[PDB]
């Protein structure tokens, strides 16, 4: 009752195993892989944006020195200037003509726009990944667990109960530092805090958008107002936020391979198909049923219709039934060479019923299972022309 | 599918041909040529009565 088995990870790929139950009636088993969210851990180190200098108005004795002070601001950038003599619209601002002095001073604020529009840099860990699994198994043809990785959760939902994982592979297409911006992740290597070259990636970089306290290096240095105008020229390197927003790489979710998807979200690889998972399930034994109530379908015989060597379900046939009495009987291959759609098929007296799967092998001799009855489906299989289908079902690329 | 073949010219006879597709059952064609008009390009030089 409890079948263990390994699992290759697929999202749209079913799992129709079959349970060698003894005593009892075997019932046949389904499961399916909706999702494969691995959500690593995460930590957040600092968030990075376009700045604004925010210059406040110069201070201008009209005869005499000023000497500035090193105010607390981040980049405060302060300088006096001499021999001044600035014009407004009323005329000359000062009778004296070598004592003028400009005390200017700028400092760098993050920009409004920050609070929309920002970087986000991040370290990740391992993490645990959560998978959503449907197992229409036995009659009750219904499952919608979401279940984790870790081989001791057992899963206990409708009435079965089941443990996955862990992951035979440990490959995560994060790298050890993330940068995420808005709704695209890349895979950018940013300094580290309070390090950011200026003009580069991460010039101004911010705890949080709370954080009041920031780390500015933006070169930023003050000039000398020119032909005695009231202003303050202020030479400073381009924005670096800027830079890099139009001469980024390809983000994350469109280099990730093994066809993972990303999401502003706690950062999951939803889809990520690589490795398998043990999966062990412990099947309640009120679904079996008395194995002398199967009717018997022996001294019966297995016939190729047409097969496709394709990757939908080309392949059909049909099976001449010998049965005694009238019932529901599962139905799988053991062998992993074809893979069949069809689940379960009523028996009739002496009937025959054909049946869809799918194979890769050009001459596929497989083996069938029909409720305690096993027969050889021997046949021969045709290209197709036309390769438009949908994506894979079996599965099954071997030696041919 | 794209079912090439060569049939003789004539009018007067179906081209009766199978499209085996594996998957699907296979179809009958039947092609007649009613008209086998050659129309050549023509150039006219000129006229001539009594």
């Amino acid at each position: 009752y409890e079948h263990t088995a390994v699992m290759p990870n697929k999202v749209g790929i079913p799992y129709k195993a079959l349970v060698e139950r003894p005593g009892y009636a075997p019932v046949h088993l389904q499961i399916q892989l909706v999702n494969t969210r691995i959500i690593p851990s995460t930590n957040l180190e600092y968030i990075t944006c376009k700045y604004k200098t925010k210059v406040p108005s110069p201070v201008v004795k009209c005869c005499g020195a000023t000497q500035c002070t090193s105010k607390p601001h981040p980049d405060y950038q302060c300088q006096v200037f001499t021999g001044v003599y600035p014009f407004m619209w009323g005329g000359a601002y000062c009778f004296c003509d070598t004592e003028n002095t400009q005390m200017s001073e700028a400092y760098v604020e993050r920009s409004e726009e920050c609070s929309i529009d920002h970087a986000k840099a991040y370290k990740v860990h391992t993490g645990t990944v959560q998978a959503m699994v449907n197992i229409t198994y036995g009659s009750v043809s219904w499952r919608s667990a979401d279940v984790y990785v870790n081989g001791e959760t057992p899963a206990k939902i409708g009435d079965a109960k089941l443990i996955i994982g862990p992951l035979s592979s440990a490959w995560s297409p994060f790298d050890n530092k993330v940068v995420v911006y808005g709704h695209e992740v890349y895979n950018y290597d940013f300094p580290e805090y309070g390090t950011g070259k200026a003009g580069s990636f991460g010039d101004l970089q911010s705890r949080t958008s709370t954080s009041n306290d920031l780390y500015a290096n933006t070169n930023l240095k003050l000039q000398r107002p020119q032909a005695g105008i009231v202003h303050t020229p202020f030479t400073q390197a381009p924005s670096g936020f800027e830079r890099w927003k139009r001469d980024k790489g390809a983000p994350l979710n469109d280099v990730a391979p093994f066809g993972c998807s990303i999401a502003l979200e706690p950062l999951r690889a939803e889809n990520c198909a690589v490795g398998s998972i043990p999966i062990s399930i412990d099947i309640p034994d009120a679904a079996f049923t008395r194995i002398s109530e199967t009717p018997t379908v022996s001294d019966l015989e297995c016939k190729i219709t047409e097969c496709t060597y394709a990757s939908d379900f080309g392949g059909i046939a049909t099976v001449a039934y010998k049965s005694s009495k009238a019932g529901n009987c599962p139905i799988h291959s053991p062998s992993g060479v074809a893979v069949i759609k069809e689940n379960d098929v009523t028996l009739a007296e002496s009937g025959s019923f054909t049946f869809h799967f799918s194979t890769a092998n050009i001459h596929p001799a497989f083996k069938l299972q029909v409720c305690t009855s096993a027969v050889t489906c021997k046949g021969d299989c045709k290209p197709p022309k036309d390769h438009i289908v949908d994506y894979p079902a079996q599965h099954t690329e071997s030696f041919t």
